[PDB]
């Protein structure tokens, strides 16, 4: 990894575009005004990509040769980097201030800020914008996940009276659905800020390496079948597949995909008759978890619950299946369908304790920077020894307006958050800044554990 | 990276669910029936994650410790992996056949197959499904990027009778909008299969390391301004920013974002009057590229085109701006809005040679496995010494039905593609199988250069 090659190309030519005599470039990151976002992921970026000696004679050479060919010109600021190499032993003269990871802050607030600690490197602050803006992913995943947790708590509570098992209603199935091995780990860890159910193993590695927890692992899983593990027996032997797997994993929870050929036939006949004796004998701590994987998410769940209800003993006002029988909808689930499904179940008078959800692509991939409008902007800049407040303000789009001057975040007397502009924070009217330095001159100054982060992101419930 | 930790959690328990006496598991990947996909990206995966000695005593122990806590049970198939370490020195007893990369194949066709080469490793085939499926991303970006090229080619050919400069009509801006550094490079290289304009430097590295090109680099870029490059000067001194920039880059093409305050009160006044002399004086090889970044993409472009048309000399029957002035729409661009904009310009009688497009999130992030239905499935298995064709066929979703038995791809006598199922491919009816062994027993057996891929992915016309 060469940080000199980890930025938008045009940013290579920027050092020649700022106002002469500029000794400071101050920028900030916000989820421009999901009215509530979870701040998570910076630490990962700090350690893995910005910490220590990121500049070397070799890397400078490599960049030089690349850009020379990339621009068909020699715009690369070779001298600017050698400076950092020769004076700071390849460490970035920058200071990043940010809110504690895990913090739930309303939109339109400053989350973190970046500024060069050396006037000569006034061009460095925005050079690292590209790599820093990717924190949108961890923030969005955690937030979107947390909002799904809210939807689940609301309905689980309404239909059962408690939230027993909430931490496991949304299971991560997004490993194969994301765009890369790295994205898998980042996103899966973001999801674990809110839940404990995951099949995206890469998530456990990242958390262990960059954040850490008291317990051995942040998330857990259970044995489960996949289509190949069923179809391999042959269509005529689907029942044999089911019987084998349930017996193999008899003393623990086990999920078996039942839609290989006909999910309904499977629930009514196979599970409800042919193997019924193997199911009802199951412990409450190790139930069978039937798993549909096709057709309309809400219709299939209701139709599957309706059938199992005629084959098994169904019992606050909502119908509950036997403690040894459960269902998991792990197909076509995203924040929107999730809402439709629980509301759809609530209507049909089905308790939510009867179900769990598996979300992959909709949980870790179908997310974008526009969702929370994660943006990095220049608000302050010193030119000719004079500090002026800068900002954009497109005419045809008042939403894209950025904040002005030096920023700071404060806890308001009423216990809320307020972001102050134009250095007004220096006047601690609402107390001291909430943003703390987490990085400075190649050194990670402040770090948080996954346990802290999890605590900070708890729901009000 | 630990391949023993790079799979979906439930796949760790699959070895105990397969039919007993199973010696082989044969699976395939396809983009279930965008009626034409660009196969690209496997080579990156094979070399970086599957090649060589990927199994070691350490990795076995690590994987064992994690899964013991993850499953709260000891289910990890330690004996299975030790066998691989002792028998093949950590090399994966797997063989992967695949259609040449860059190949443009219609959908519903097998793109690559996987199977174990040693009976005791029948479980390995689907253990690596998770990591192999992520190839959906490169395949999708490249395909989406190629379809957009078709659109640009169609309208640029009707408005100017020549595809000159098509290669640079769609610039990659998605570096910051993507979920990770690795995704950025993977996706960027994918886009570069069809174009040469990019700002996502990560892509140049990956191509150089895993594919290689005749030329020094796959993509190129030109100097461009950023909002902070304009606003740093101050609201009142926007014209100064513009002048300084166009001057700094007076001999090379330059892009200047001009919507920081008022896009229209910038093209008519500043660019059309105040600094017009610095513009009409520019070379055809270093024009001024005006860049709006907000408001309706189509409307802003059309309105900006009329302004510039009434301040500069305008000339197949379609309007054209002086060779020293051009426009790039680098906001709100995706496959769909791209079509609309080129369409809108056509109805307004403007030539496409007048504009270029920059796409970020829409290009590399707003995509999922759903788009092309990229799926990995088991089609052939050998149990009790006999091989049977297997597959899924969900009642409620005919679309999710999978192919049966050993597969092969063939070039029809009409220069088309066809997938022969049930090993019927052994019969040289339509020639020889196009799937080539690319990986076997831990070694990459066949590779392609980026030049071959681009060649294989070319468009008709
Ligand atoms: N434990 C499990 O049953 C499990 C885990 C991971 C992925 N998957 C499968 O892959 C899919 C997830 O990917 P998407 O949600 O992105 O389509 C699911 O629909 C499911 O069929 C299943
Ligand atoms: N050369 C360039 O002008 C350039 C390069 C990379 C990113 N960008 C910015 O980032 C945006 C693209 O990212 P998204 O389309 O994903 O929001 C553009 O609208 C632009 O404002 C601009």
């Amino acid at each position: 990894f060469n940080i000199l090659l980890a930025t938008d190309s045009y940013k290579v030519t920027h050092y020649k575009q700022y106002p002469p005599n500029t000794s400071k470039v101050y920028s900030y990151f916000e989820c421009r005004e999901y009215e509530e976002t979870v701040f998570y992921g910076l630490q990962y970026i700090l350690n893995k990509y910005l910490k220590g000696k990121v500049v070397t004679k070799e890397k400078i050479q490599e960049a030089k040769d690349v850009y020379k060919e990339h621009f068909q010109d020699d715009v690369f600021n070779e001298k600017g980097w050698n400076y950092i190499l020769e004076k700071y032993d390849g460490h970035l003269p920058i200071e990043i201030k940010a809110v504690p990871e895990g913090f739930v802050i309303p939109r339109g607030n400053v989350l973190f800020t970046v500024e060069n600690t050396d006037p000569e490197c006034y061009w460095l602050t925005n050079w690292i914008e590209t790599i820093l803006v990717q924190s949108w992913y961890p923030i969005t995943v955690a937030t979107n996940s947390r909002e799904q947790k809210k939807i689940l708590a609301k309905y689980l509570l309404e239909t059962s009276g408690n939230l027993d098992g909430l931490e496991y209603k949304l299971h991560d199935f997004g490993y194969r659905g994301v765009s890369s091995q790295e994205t898998a780990g980042i996103g899966a860890s973001a999801h674990l800020v809110n839940f404990k159910g995951t099949d995206t193993v890469a998530g456990l590695a990242l958390i262990k390496k960059y954040y850490g927890t008291k317990d051995p692992v942040p998330g857990y899983s259970v044995p489960a079948a996949e289509h190949s593990t069923i179809t391999a027996w042959g269509k005529d032997h689907e029942k044999d597949a089911f019987e084998h797997i349930v017996t193999q994993f008899s003393s623990v929870p086990v999920s078996v995909v039942s839609d290989s050929y006909d999910i309904y036939n499977a629930c009514e006949k196979i599970w409800g008759e042919d193997l019924r004796h193997l199911i009802v004998s199951r412990s409450t701590q190790a139930p069978l978890i039937i798993r549909p994987d096709s057709g309309n998410p809400l219709d299939t769940v209701l139709k599957v619950l309706e059938i199992l209800g005629k084959k098994f003993p169904v019992t606050k006002g909502y119908k509950l299946l036997p403690p040894y029988l459960r269902v998991i909808q792990g197909d076509g689930v995203d924040i929107n369908t999730l809402q439709e499904i629980v509301e759809g179940m609530k209507q049909k008078m089905w308790s939510i304790e009867n179900i769990a959800f598996g979300s992959g692509g909709g949980l870790l991939q179908k997310l974008t920077r526009d969702l929370l409008n994660c943006s990095f902007k220049c608000s302050y800049v010193v030119t000719n020894g004079l500090g002026i407040n800068v900002f954009k303000d497109p005419v045809a789009d008042p939403n894209k307006r950025s904040k002005k001057g030096r920023l700071s975040l404060h806890r308001t007397p009423a216990g809320n958050f307020v972001t102050l502009e134009e250095g007004k924070g220096d006047l601690e009217e609402y107390g001291q800044d909430l943003l703390h330095t987490v990085f400075k001159n190649g050194k990670v100054t402040k770090s948080y554990s996954f346990d802290e982060i999890r605590k900070n992101a708890q729901l009000n419930i």
